DNA sequence: GTAGATCATGGAATATATCT
């Protein structure tokens, strides 16, 4: 069908770091084909068009579902409240590894305490060399990736909005 | 009712005789 969002590299008007996030885009969803490759389990009936450098979308009824049930996906917390992102594959990737992204992305992005609240700080005692080294980390619950969606889509017509978003 | 100012909220080589 038509595409209701249209997103290509070779597009001029796209910096760097849209660029990355284009990838960013295409392996999330590489991902959440790999966990629902069927198309009523994805949320809005979402369908994505994936090439070598262009990703293509289209859903089926209101918009604001369709992007808040890909947003919920794509960004969550686990129990530990380490950062979760469908994108990176966390089962082969250790919890050391976890807490490394995790407090990257807090220290780099959610810098402000205005878009997330965190959790209470949690210590484990993990286990090198018959040495637990307790990783001290300040786990979250609730940050502005989780609910972009609002500023995304119009407010009264839940679609995306028409002109340029703040 | 809205725009400007204020406040919260942060993580842990010479002389001499001779010729003319």
């Amino acid at each position: 069908t038509q595409p209701k969002i249209s997103l290509s590299l070779h597009a001029a008007d796209t910096t760097i770091m849209h660029r990355v996030g284009m990838t960013g885009l295409y392996m999330t969803l590489k991902r959440l084909e790999k966990q629902y490759p069927l198309s009523r389990q994805r949320g809005g009936h979402i369908s994505w068009f994936l090439t070598a450098d262009t990703i293509e979308l289209f859903w089926e009824g209101s918009d604001f579902i369709a992007l808040s049930w890909l947003i919920n996906e794509s960004f969550q917390l686990d129990d530990t409240g380490l950062i979760h992102l469908v994108g990176l594959d966390n089962d082969r990737i250790d919890l050391r590894q976890k807490i490394h992204i995790h407090e990257g992305i807090c220290g780099v992005f959610l810098r402000l305490n205005k878009f997330y609240q965190a959790g209470e700080i949690i210590n484990t005692e993990l286990r090198f060399e018959e040495k637990q080294v307790e990783y001290q980390y300040k786990s979250l619950t609730w940050y502005a990736h989780q609910t972009f969606a609002e500023k995304l889509c119009e407010a009264d017509t839940q679609q995306l909005r028409h002109d340029y978003i703040q």
